[PDB]
Protein backbone atom coordinates (compact mmCIF):
# COMPACT_ATOMS: atom_id res chain seq x y z
CA UNK A 1 0.00 0.00 0.00
CA UNK A 2 1.64 3.43 -0.53
CA UNK A 3 2.58 5.68 2.45
CA UNK A 4 0.76 8.61 1.32
CA UNK A 5 -2.92 7.60 2.39
CA UNK A 6 -1.43 7.41 6.44
CA UNK A 7 -1.32 10.52 7.36
CA UNK A 8 -1.70 12.62 10.62
CA UNK A 9 -5.26 12.19 11.61
CA UNK A 10 -6.70 9.47 9.52
CA UNK A 11 -6.24 8.07 6.09
CA UNK A 12 -7.08 9.29 3.10
CA UNK A 13 -6.54 8.43 -0.61
CA UNK A 14 -7.98 8.84 -4.28
CA UNK A 15 -10.19 5.65 -5.31
CA UNK A 16 -8.96 3.65 -8.09
CA UNK A 17 -4.99 5.82 -7.65
CA UNK A 18 -4.24 5.68 -4.11
CA UNK A 19 -6.97 3.56 -2.66
CA UNK A 20 -8.26 0.40 -4.01
CA UNK A 21 -11.02 -2.13 -2.62
CA UNK A 22 -7.43 -4.82 -1.80
CA UNK A 23 -6.22 -1.27 0.25
CA UNK A 24 -9.44 -1.27 1.86
CA UNK A 25 -9.36 -5.02 2.85
CA UNK A 26 -6.02 -4.99 4.21
CA UNK A 27 -6.26 -1.86 6.43
CA UNK A 28 -10.30 -3.60 8.05
CA UNK A 29 -7.17 -6.11 8.55
CA UNK A 30 -5.15 -3.55 10.33
CA UNK A 31 -7.65 -2.08 12.09
CA UNK A 32 -9.18 -5.58 13.32
CA UNK A 33 -6.03 -6.57 14.48
CA UNK A 34 -5.02 -3.54 16.61
CA UNK A 35 -8.45 -3.30 18.11
CA UNK A 36 -7.83 -7.35 19.24
CA UNK A 37 -4.66 -6.06 20.94
CA UNK A 38 -6.35 -3.56 22.85
CA UNK A 39 -8.63 -6.29 23.66
CA UNK A 40 -11.96 -5.27 22.09
CA UNK A 41 -13.17 -7.54 19.30
CA UNK A 42 -16.25 -5.35 18.43
CA UNK A 43 -16.04 -2.84 15.90
CA UNK A 44 -18.66 -0.28 14.08
CA UNK A 45 -18.44 0.37 10.39
CA UNK A 46 -19.79 3.63 8.78
CA UNK A 47 -19.79 4.87 5.32
CA UNK A 48 -20.58 8.29 4.00
CA UNK A 49 -22.88 9.13 0.79
CA UNK A 50 -19.76 9.04 -1.76
CA UNK A 51 -19.76 6.75 -5.18
CA UNK A 52 -16.83 4.52 -3.80
CA UNK A 53 -18.66 3.22 -0.50
CA UNK A 54 -20.58 0.05 -1.08
CA UNK A 55 -17.51 -1.27 -2.84
CA UNK A 56 -14.97 -0.22 -0.40
CA UNK A 57 -17.31 -1.06 2.77
CA UNK A 58 -17.77 -4.43 2.30
CA UNK A 59 -13.57 -4.82 1.80
CA UNK A 60 -13.36 -2.86 5.01
CA UNK A 61 -15.93 -5.08 6.97
CA UNK A 62 -14.15 -8.70 5.78
CA UNK A 63 -10.82 -7.59 7.03
CA UNK A 64 -12.36 -6.89 10.05
CA UNK A 65 -14.10 -10.34 9.65
CA UNK A 66 -11.32 -12.06 8.79
CA UNK A 67 -9.35 -11.07 12.23
CA UNK A 68 -12.22 -12.71 14.35
CA UNK A 69 -14.08 -9.10 15.15
CA UNK A 70 -17.62 -8.91 15.55
CA UNK A 71 -19.12 -6.16 13.24
CA UNK A 72 -21.73 -3.80 13.85
CA UNK A 73 -22.45 -2.61 10.27
CA UNK A 74 -24.47 0.70 10.90
CA UNK A 75 -24.56 1.49 6.67
CA UNK A 76 -24.77 4.85 4.91
CA UNK A 77 -24.73 7.67 8.05
CA UNK A 78 -22.69 10.90 9.29
CA UNK A 79 -19.55 10.20 10.77
CA UNK A 80 -20.59 12.05 14.49
CA UNK A 81 -23.45 8.93 14.06
CA UNK A 82 -20.82 6.05 13.20
CA UNK A 83 -18.70 7.81 16.64
CA UNK A 84 -21.83 7.32 18.46
CA UNK A 85 -22.37 3.74 17.70
CA UNK A 86 -18.58 3.46 19.07
CA UNK A 87 -20.24 5.00 22.11
CA UNK A 88 -23.36 3.17 22.55
CA UNK A 89 -22.90 -0.43 21.22
CA UNK A 90 -21.48 -3.68 22.52
CA UNK A 91 -17.33 -2.08 21.30
CA UNK A 92 -15.70 1.21 21.88
CA UNK A 93 -14.08 0.61 18.49
CA UNK A 94 -15.60 2.12 15.26
CA UNK A 95 -14.51 2.84 11.41
CA UNK A 96 -15.81 5.69 9.37
CA UNK A 97 -15.24 5.15 5.40
CA UNK A 98 -15.39 8.79 4.44
CA UNK A 99 -13.36 11.56 2.03
CA UNK A 100 -14.73 14.03 4.62
CA UNK A 101 -14.96 17.07 2.15
CA UNK A 102 -12.90 16.38 -0.76
CA UNK A 103 -13.82 15.80 -3.99
CA UNK A 104 -16.01 12.24 -5.83
CA UNK A 105 -13.19 9.96 -6.07
CA UNK A 106 -11.41 10.53 -2.78
CA UNK A 107 -12.07 8.43 0.26
CA UNK A 108 -10.56 7.16 4.00
CA UNK A 109 -10.51 6.20 6.73
CA UNK A 110 -11.64 7.54 9.92
CA UNK A 111 -10.72 4.88 12.92
CA UNK A 112 -11.37 4.34 16.96
CA UNK A 113 -10.04 1.80 18.86
CA UNK A 114 -10.89 0.98 22.25
CA UNK A 115 -12.49 3.94 22.66
CA UNK A 116 -9.23 6.10 21.40
CA UNK A 117 -9.13 7.92 18.05
CA UNK A 118 -6.26 6.77 16.39
CA UNK A 119 -3.15 9.72 15.29
CA UNK A 120 0.45 10.05 13.93
CA UNK A 121 2.61 7.06 14.85
CA UNK A 122 -0.60 5.18 15.60
CA UNK A 123 -1.90 5.34 11.89
CA UNK A 124 1.76 4.38 10.58
CA UNK A 125 1.73 1.58 13.12
CA UNK A 126 -1.54 0.28 10.90
CA UNK A 127 0.78 0.48 7.67
CA UNK A 128 3.39 -1.13 9.13
CA UNK A 129 1.22 -4.09 10.84
CA UNK A 130 0.82 -4.92 6.95
CA UNK A 131 4.05 -4.68 5.95
CA UNK A 132 5.02 -7.35 8.67
CA UNK A 133 2.31 -9.61 8.21
CA UNK A 134 1.80 -8.78 12.04
CA UNK A 135 -2.21 -9.35 11.25
CA UNK A 136 -4.94 -11.71 13.29
CA UNK A 137 -6.54 -14.51 11.71
CA UNK A 138 -9.78 -15.87 12.80
CA UNK A 139 -13.51 -16.26 11.80
CA UNK A 140 -15.43 -13.02 12.85
CA UNK A 141 -19.09 -12.00 12.43
CA UNK A 142 -21.28 -8.84 10.85
CA UNK A 143 -24.51 -7.23 12.53
CA UNK A 144 -26.60 -4.93 10.58
CA UNK A 145 -27.43 -2.75 13.23
CA UNK A 146 -29.97 0.44 12.58
CA UNK A 147 -28.46 3.15 14.55
CA UNK A 148 -29.84 6.37 13.16
CA UNK A 149 -33.61 6.33 14.76
CA UNK A 150 -31.50 6.25 18.66
CA UNK A 151 -29.25 9.13 17.78
CA UNK A 152 -32.21 11.21 16.48
CA UNK A 153 -34.09 10.47 19.20
CA UNK A 154 -31.23 10.83 21.76
CA UNK A 155 -30.84 14.31 20.55
CA UNK A 156 -34.37 14.75 19.99
CA UNK A 157 -34.98 14.19 23.81
CA UNK A 158 -32.09 16.32 25.53
CA UNK A 159 -32.72 18.92 23.48
CA UNK A 160 -35.18 22.34 24.39
CA UNK A 161 -35.77 24.64 22.22
CA UNK A 162 -37.90 27.55 23.59
CA UNK A 163 -39.56 29.09 20.73
CA UNK A 164 -40.06 27.98 16.85
CA UNK A 165 -37.04 29.45 14.38
CA UNK A 166 -37.08 28.81 10.79
CA UNK A 167 -33.88 27.49 9.52
CA UNK A 168 -32.13 26.76 5.98
CA UNK A 169 -29.89 23.98 5.73
CA UNK A 170 -27.41 23.11 3.19
CA UNK A 171 -25.92 19.40 3.31
CA UNK A 172 -23.89 20.29 -0.28
CA UNK A 173 -25.49 16.41 -1.34
CA UNK A 174 -23.73 14.72 1.29
CA UNK A 175 -24.56 12.51 4.16
CA UNK A 176 -26.04 14.67 6.42
CA UNK A 177 -28.87 14.55 3.99
CA UNK A 178 -29.79 11.67 5.88
CA UNK A 179 -31.00 13.31 8.87
CA UNK A 180 -30.24 16.71 9.74
CA UNK A 181 -33.04 18.48 7.99
CA UNK A 182 -35.43 15.76 9.79
CA UNK A 183 -34.08 16.40 13.25
CA UNK A 184 -33.99 20.01 12.75
CA UNK A 185 -37.46 20.15 11.92
CA UNK A 186 -38.11 17.98 15.06
CA UNK A 187 -36.29 20.14 17.44
CA UNK A 188 -39.50 22.47 16.47
CA UNK A 189 -38.33 24.31 13.51
CA UNK A 190 -39.37 24.87 9.95
CA UNK A 191 -36.32 23.97 7.67
CA UNK A 192 -35.92 25.11 4.02
CA UNK A 193 -33.72 22.48 2.47
CA UNK A 194 -30.76 23.39 0.16
CA UNK A 195 -29.05 20.28 -1.86
CA UNK A 196 -30.50 18.08 0.96
CA UNK A 197 -30.12 14.66 -1.35
CA UNK A 198 -27.31 12.30 -0.96
CA UNK A 199 -25.25 12.68 -4.26
CA UNK A 200 -21.86 11.54 -4.64
CA UNK A 201 -21.20 13.77 -7.85
CA UNK A 202 -21.41 16.76 -5.77
CA UNK A 203 -23.07 18.30 -8.78
CA UNK A 204 -24.06 21.90 -6.59
CA UNK A 205 -20.91 22.81 -4.43
CA UNK A 206 -18.49 20.80 -2.72
CA UNK A 207 -20.02 20.80 0.98
CA UNK A 208 -17.29 22.48 2.93
CA UNK A 209 -18.49 25.49 5.07
CA UNK A 210 -15.22 26.57 5.48
CA UNK A 211 -15.22 28.58 2.27
CA UNK A 212 -17.80 31.70 1.88
CA UNK A 213 -17.75 31.14 -1.53
CA UNK A 214 -19.79 27.71 -0.66
CA UNK A 215 -21.95 29.35 1.87
CA UNK A 216 -23.23 31.26 -1.17
CA UNK A 217 -26.61 29.76 -1.66
CA UNK A 218 -27.37 29.64 1.98
CA UNK A 219 -26.96 32.81 2.56
CA UNK A 220 -28.90 33.89 -0.16
CA UNK A 221 -31.49 32.03 1.07
CA UNK A 222 -31.82 32.88 4.30
CA UNK A 223 -32.38 37.01 2.97
CA UNK A 224 -34.83 35.63 0.44
CA UNK A 225 -37.05 32.95 2.65
CA UNK A 226 -36.76 36.06 6.00
CA UNK A 227 -34.96 32.88 7.21
CA UNK A 228 -33.72 33.19 11.22
CA UNK A 229 -30.45 31.15 10.73
CA UNK A 230 -28.81 29.28 8.06
CA UNK A 231 -26.82 26.31 8.60
CA UNK A 232 -24.09 24.61 5.86
CA UNK A 233 -22.96 20.68 7.05
CA UNK A 234 -19.86 19.39 5.54
CA UNK A 235 -19.71 15.98 3.49
CA UNK A 236 -19.43 13.73 6.43
CA UNK A 237 -21.60 15.93 8.54
CA UNK A 238 -18.85 16.42 11.49
CA UNK A 239 -18.18 20.17 10.16
CA UNK A 240 -20.58 23.12 10.66
CA UNK A 241 -21.12 25.95 9.15
CA UNK A 242 -23.34 29.08 10.08
CA UNK A 243 -25.11 32.31 8.67
CA UNK A 244 -27.19 34.38 10.81
CA UNK A 245 -30.90 36.36 9.60
CA UNK A 246 -28.60 38.91 8.06
CA UNK A 247 -26.44 37.05 6.07
CA UNK A 248 -23.31 37.15 7.96
CA UNK A 249 -20.68 34.38 8.49
CA UNK A 250 -19.95 33.12 12.17
CA UNK A 251 -16.57 31.74 11.92
CA UNK A 252 -16.48 28.84 14.14
CA UNK A 253 -14.28 30.14 16.42
CA UNK A 254 -17.21 32.90 17.33
CA UNK A 255 -19.69 30.52 17.41
CA UNK A 256 -17.37 28.69 20.10
CA UNK A 257 -17.93 31.53 22.33
CA UNK A 258 -21.08 31.09 22.34
CA UNK A 259 -20.70 27.69 23.32
CA UNK A 260 -18.24 28.31 26.02
CA UNK A 261 -20.29 30.80 27.44
CA UNK A 262 -23.23 27.91 27.60
CA UNK A 263 -21.03 25.31 28.81
CA UNK A 264 -19.01 27.15 31.72
CA UNK A 265 -22.21 28.31 33.29
CA UNK A 266 -23.52 24.77 34.26
CA UNK A 267 -19.56 24.11 34.98
CA UNK A 268 -17.53 26.13 36.96
CA UNK A 269 -13.64 26.32 36.06
CA UNK A 270 -14.70 23.73 32.85
CA UNK A 271 -11.78 23.11 30.29
CA UNK A 272 -12.43 24.06 26.96
CA UNK A 273 -10.09 23.42 24.26
CA UNK A 274 -9.59 25.31 20.60
CA UNK A 275 -7.22 25.05 17.91
CA UNK A 276 -4.06 27.47 16.84
CA UNK A 277 -6.21 28.96 14.48
CA UNK A 278 -8.93 30.43 16.53
CA UNK A 279 -8.88 34.27 17.58
CA UNK A 280 -7.51 34.94 20.69
CA UNK A 281 -10.99 36.52 21.52
CA UNK A 282 -11.53 33.09 23.16
CA UNK A 283 -8.97 32.86 25.24
CA UNK A 284 -10.17 35.96 27.37
CA UNK A 285 -13.76 35.08 27.08
CA UNK A 286 -13.27 32.00 28.08
CA UNK A 287 -11.25 33.02 31.12
CA UNK A 288 -13.64 35.59 31.41
CA UNK A 289 -16.37 32.89 32.46
CA UNK A 290 -14.26 31.02 34.50
CA UNK A 291 -13.43 28.81 32.36
CA UNK A 292 -9.86 27.22 31.47
CA UNK A 293 -8.77 27.64 27.81
CA UNK A 294 -6.74 25.03 26.73
CA UNK A 295 -5.22 26.06 22.89
CA UNK A 296 -4.04 23.42 21.14
CA UNK A 297 -3.22 21.49 18.21
CA UNK A 298 -5.20 21.72 14.53
CA UNK A 299 -6.81 18.23 13.72
CA UNK A 300 -9.78 16.56 14.93
CA UNK A 301 -7.81 13.23 16.43
CA UNK A 302 -5.73 15.52 18.01
CA UNK A 303 -8.36 17.43 19.78
CA UNK A 304 -10.23 14.33 20.64
CA UNK A 305 -7.12 12.87 22.21
CA UNK A 306 -7.05 16.58 24.15
CA UNK A 307 -10.31 16.20 25.48
CA UNK A 308 -9.51 12.93 27.05
CA UNK A 309 -6.45 14.09 28.03
CA UNK A 310 -8.05 16.99 30.01
CA UNK A 311 -11.40 16.64 30.86
CA UNK A 312 -12.24 19.34 28.80
CA UNK A 313 -16.52 19.78 28.49
CA UNK A 314 -16.12 21.82 25.14
CA UNK A 315 -13.65 21.62 22.39
CA UNK A 316 -13.76 23.54 18.65
CA UNK A 317 -11.87 23.58 15.67
CA UNK A 318 -11.83 26.72 13.08
CA UNK A 319 -12.73 24.91 11.03
CA UNK A 320 -15.99 24.04 12.34
CA UNK A 321 -15.27 20.52 14.05
CA UNK A 322 -16.85 20.85 17.26
CA UNK A 323 -16.89 18.79 20.37
CA UNK A 324 -19.36 18.53 23.18
CA UNK A 325 -18.82 16.36 25.84
CA UNK A 326 -21.32 18.07 28.63
CA UNK A 327 -24.60 16.37 27.65
CA UNK A 328 -22.76 14.32 25.00
CA UNK A 329 -20.13 12.18 24.27
CA UNK A 330 -16.86 14.09 23.73
CA UNK A 331 -17.06 13.55 19.69
CA UNK A 332 -16.89 15.98 17.02
CA UNK A 333 -20.46 16.45 15.65
CA UNK A 334 -21.68 19.04 13.38
CA UNK A 335 -25.84 18.16 13.66
CA UNK A 336 -25.27 18.06 17.14
CA UNK A 337 -23.69 21.12 17.16
CA UNK A 338 -26.35 22.54 14.95
CA UNK A 339 -29.08 21.47 17.95
CA UNK A 340 -26.77 23.04 20.31
CA UNK A 341 -26.89 26.49 18.68
CA UNK A 342 -30.78 26.80 17.96
CA UNK A 343 -30.89 25.63 21.69
CA UNK A 344 -29.65 28.30 22.76
CA UNK A 345 -30.66 30.65 19.91
CA UNK A 346 -34.44 30.06 20.90
CA UNK A 347 -33.56 30.97 24.17
CA UNK A 348 -32.75 34.50 23.19
CA UNK A 349 -35.34 37.42 22.53
CA UNK A 350 -32.46 38.63 19.88
CA UNK A 351 -32.22 37.64 16.18
CA UNK A 352 -29.20 35.84 15.57
CA UNK A 353 -26.98 38.71 14.10
CA UNK A 354 -27.69 40.44 17.45
CA UNK A 355 -26.53 37.40 19.78
CA UNK A 356 -23.46 36.96 17.90
CA UNK A 357 -22.48 40.51 17.13
CA UNK A 358 -22.75 41.74 21.16
CA UNK A 359 -18.99 39.10 21.52
CA UNK A 360 -15.67 41.27 20.39
CA UNK A 361 -14.30 41.26 17.37
CA UNK A 362 -11.00 41.07 15.10
CA UNK A 363 -9.77 42.34 11.83
CA UNK A 364 -8.86 39.23 10.47
CA UNK A 365 -7.65 37.46 6.99
CA UNK A 366 -8.48 34.60 5.43
CA UNK A 367 -6.90 31.91 5.77
CA UNK A 368 -3.37 31.70 3.96
CA UNK A 369 -1.86 28.90 2.37
CA UNK A 370 1.62 28.31 0.53
CA UNK A 371 2.07 25.10 -1.55
CA UNK A 372 5.55 23.93 -0.35
CA UNK A 373 6.57 20.27 -0.72
CA UNK A 374 5.11 16.71 1.44
CA UNK A 375 8.68 16.47 2.58
CA UNK A 376 9.79 19.59 3.45
CA UNK A 377 6.24 20.89 5.40
CA UNK A 378 8.01 20.16 8.87
CA UNK A 379 11.66 21.28 8.12
CA UNK A 380 10.34 24.56 7.03
CA UNK A 381 8.45 24.59 10.79
CA UNK A 382 11.01 22.97 12.86
CA UNK A 383 13.72 26.22 11.39
CA UNK A 384 11.18 28.76 12.21
CA UNK A 385 10.88 27.27 15.68
CA UNK A 386 14.66 26.72 15.96
CA UNK A 387 16.21 30.11 14.39
CA UNK A 388 13.03 32.58 14.30
CA UNK A 389 12.81 35.77 15.95
CA UNK A 390 9.15 37.15 16.92
CA UNK A 391 9.89 39.90 18.80
CA UNK A 392 7.57 40.49 21.37
CA UNK A 393 4.83 38.01 22.21
CA UNK A 394 3.71 35.10 23.76
CA UNK A 395 5.31 32.59 21.59
CA UNK A 396 3.26 29.02 21.61
CA UNK A 397 5.19 26.17 19.44
CA UNK A 398 2.60 23.22 19.99
CA UNK A 399 1.79 23.48 16.55
CA UNK A 400 4.01 25.37 14.12
CA UNK A 401 4.65 28.67 15.96
CA UNK A 402 1.68 30.67 16.75
CA UNK A 403 2.57 34.12 18.54
CA UNK A 404 0.17 36.20 20.93
CA UNK A 405 0.75 40.41 20.82
CA UNK A 406 -0.72 42.84 22.58
CA UNK A 407 -3.16 44.08 19.83
CA UNK A 408 -2.69 40.93 17.23
CA UNK A 409 -1.41 37.58 16.88
CA UNK A 410 -0.19 35.42 13.89
CA UNK A 411 0.32 31.60 12.96
CA UNK A 412 2.24 29.72 10.60
CA UNK A 413 1.73 25.84 10.68
CA UNK A 414 2.27 22.25 8.28
CA UNK A 415 -1.22 21.38 7.20
CA UNK A 416 -1.23 17.76 7.81
CA UNK A 417 -4.08 16.82 4.90
CA UNK A 418 -2.25 18.84 2.26
CA UNK A 419 1.64 19.58 1.43
CA UNK A 420 1.24 23.30 2.51
CA UNK A 421 1.97 25.73 5.06
CA UNK A 422 -1.23 27.66 6.58
CA UNK A 423 -1.17 31.11 7.92
CA UNK A 424 -3.37 33.42 9.99
CA UNK A 425 -3.36 36.90 11.07
CA UNK A 426 -5.95 39.31 13.27
CA UNK A 427 -5.88 42.11 15.08
CA UNK A 428 -7.62 45.36 16.56
CA UNK A 429 -6.36 47.96 13.43
CA UNK A 430 -5.02 47.38 10.02
CA UNK A 431 -1.39 48.78 11.46
CA UNK A 432 -1.33 46.03 13.69
CA UNK A 433 -2.39 43.50 11.01
CA UNK A 434 0.24 44.76 8.95
CA UNK A 435 3.01 44.93 11.28
CA UNK A 436 2.62 40.96 11.97
CA UNK A 437 2.37 40.03 8.46
CA UNK A 438 5.70 42.19 8.34
CA UNK A 439 7.42 40.28 11.21
CA UNK A 440 5.78 36.44 9.79
CA UNK A 441 7.07 37.41 6.38
CA UNK A 442 10.87 38.08 7.09
CA UNK A 443 10.93 35.34 9.98
CA UNK A 444 9.82 33.68 6.63
CA UNK A 445 12.44 34.81 4.47
CA UNK A 446 14.84 34.46 6.70
CA UNK A 447 14.49 30.97 6.79
CA UNK A 448 14.41 30.75 2.63
CA UNK A 449 14.50 34.08 1.40
CA UNK A 450 12.68 31.64 -1.72
CA UNK A 451 9.38 30.66 -0.21
CA UNK A 452 6.49 32.63 -1.42
CA UNK A 453 4.44 35.00 1.15
CA UNK A 454 1.68 36.04 -0.61
CA UNK A 455 0.47 37.97 1.93
O1 LIG B 1 -5.06 20.59 6.87
P1 LIG B 1 -5.10 20.74 8.36
O2 LIG B 1 -5.09 22.20 8.76
O3 LIG B 1 -4.03 19.99 9.06
O4 LIG B 1 -6.46 20.11 8.94
C1 LIG B 1 -7.75 20.48 8.46
O5 LIG B 1 -8.56 19.26 8.32
C2 LIG B 1 -8.94 18.56 9.56
C3 LIG B 1 -9.94 17.42 9.20
O6 LIG B 1 -11.05 18.20 8.80
C4 LIG B 1 -9.50 19.49 10.63
O7 LIG B 1 -9.57 18.76 11.85
C5 LIG B 1 -8.60 20.72 10.81
O8 LIG B 1 -9.22 21.64 11.72
C6 LIG B 1 -8.43 21.40 9.45
O9 LIG B 1 -7.68 22.64 9.60
ZN1 LIG C 1 -15.99 16.25 7.81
Amino acid sequence: LPASIFRAYDIRGVVGDTLTAETAYWIGRAIGSESLARGEPCVAVGRDGRLSGPELVKQLIQGLVDCGCQVSDVGMVPTPVLYYAANVLEGKSGVMLTGSHNPPDYNGFKIVVAGETLANEQIQALRERIEKNDLASGVGSVEQVDILPRYFKQIRDDIAMAKPMKVVVDCGNGVAGVIAPQLIEALGCSVIPLYCEVDGNFPNHHPDPGKPENLKDLIAKVKAENADLGLAFDGDGDRVGVVTNTGTIIYPDRLLMLFAKDVVSRNPGADIIFDVKCTRRLIALISGYGGRPVMWKTGHSLIKKKMKETGALLAGEMSGHVFFKERWFGFDDGIYSAARLLEILSQDQRDSEHVFSAFPSDISTPEINITVTEDSKFAIIEALQRDAQWGEGNITTLDGVRVDYPKGWGLVRASNTTPVLVLRFEADTEEELERIKTVFRNQLKAVDSSLPVPF
